[PDB]
C-alpha cells in the first residue's frame, strides 16, 4: 500500500511533538487516541497538528490549529479528550477532537493542495531528524521521566 | 536470598505510586531510576517511599522521607535525579537520590524491625490490589495519558 511520507501527530503540553502516525506507516489509517488536561480546571485545549520527525513541535511543519472549550472545571488529568487522525488513501488528513464530558466535538479536514511538501523538502525533513537524533532522544527520555514533587 | 513481598516505590507528581522494585523480585537487589522536577526552578525534591500494590500512594504504606535540596535553578523537567533503591536481604532498604548535574546526595536507610511484612498485612493489600484491579487499571492508565496545551486567553 501507500505510506504517510512524514510522522504526523499533535503538539502536547510543554511544546512535544506527539505523533499519533509514524512515518512509513501504511495508508489509508486512521489511529485514535485519549488527551487530557494539564491543570486543574482547564477550560479548553489547543489542537495544533504538525507534520515531521523532530521531537518538537517548534521544529516540525504546522498542519492545521483549532480549539476545543468547554470543558468543565475538573481536576487536572480528568477531562477526556479523543482525538482521530483519519488518512485515506489520497493522503488527506482528518483530524477530530471530542471533549467526552460533553461529546461536543471540532474537526478540521488538512487537504493537500499548493503548499504541501515536495518529495526533495520531505527528504531534507528526514536528513534533518537524523542530524539532531541524539538531541532528540534526550528530549523524548525526558518527556518520559517521572516527575517528583517539591520539598516543604 | 529472599523475595520482596510488597512493591517498593516512590511517590511522584500527583500521589502516584511508582514502584523501583516489584512484588516478588529477588533480593538482595538494586535499581536505579531517573526523575525530574513538576515545576519551574523546583529548588528540591521530596523523596516519599511507599510499599504496596495500589495505583495512588494514598492506599499504600509510607515508609519514610526525605528531602535533597539544592537543586539549581531550571525550566521544569531538566535536573535530572538519579534515584537508587538498595536492599539486602533482610528487607533492609537505602534510598539515595542524587542531583546529576551537581553531585549533591541524600540518602536514608530503611530498617525492617517492625514486623511490618507480616502474612496478614502482605495478604490484605495483594487482596486489595485484586479487589480494586479495574480502578485502579483505569488509574494508571489515566495518569499516563499525554497533556494539551491551554488555549490563549
Amino acid at each position: 500500500s501507500d505510506v504517510a511520507p512524514l510522522s504526523l501527530g499533535l503538539e502536547t503540553a510543554g511544546g512535544v511533538m506527539t505523533a499519533l502516525i509514524k512515518r512509513n506507516s501504511t495508508i489509508p489509517t486512521k489511529q485514535t487516541q485519549i488527551f487530557t488536561t494539564y491543570s486543574d480546571n482547564q477550560p479548553g485545549v489547543l489542537i495544533q497538528v504538525y507534520e515531521g520527525e523532530r521531537a518538537m513541535t517548534k521544529d516540525n511543519n504546522l498542519l492545521g490549529r483549532f480549539e476545543l472549550s468547554g470543558i468543565p472545571p475538573a481536576p487536572r488529568g480528568v477531562p477526556q479528550i479523543e482525538v482521530t487522525f483519519d488518512i485515506d488513501a489520497n493522503g488527506i488528513l482528518n483530524v477530530t477532537a471530542t471533549d467526552k464530558s460533553t461529546g461536543k466535538a471540532n474537526k478540521i479536514t488538512i487537504t493537500n493542495d499548493k503548499g504541501r511538501l515536495s518529495k526533495e523538502e520531505i527528504e531534507r525533513m528526514v536528513q534533518e531528524a537524523e542530524k539532531y537524533k541524539a538531541e532528540d532522544e534526550v528530549q523524548r527520555e525526558r518527556v518520559s521521566m517521572y516527575r517528583l514533587p517539591n520539598v516543604h
